[PDB]
């Protein structure tokens, strides 16, 4: 399924996609994209939406 990622670095937002097979597959893509990014912080999912966010 399709999992969705809402980064909030402050003045940087984003939003990117990744075709997963289940959450936590789809959270450690998200993790590392994050980190690559320089955004790292607090972290989200929410279930209904399959729809993670971290904010810095």
């Amino acid at each position: 399924d399709t999992y969705k990622l809402i980064l909030n670095g402050x003045a940087l937002k984003g939003e990117t996609t990744t075709e997963a097979v289940d959450a936590a597959t789809a959270e450690k893509v998200f993790k590392q994209y994050a980190n690559d990014n320089g955004v790292d912080g607090e972290w989200t999912y929410d279930d209904a939406t399959k729809t993670f966010t971290v904010t810095e």
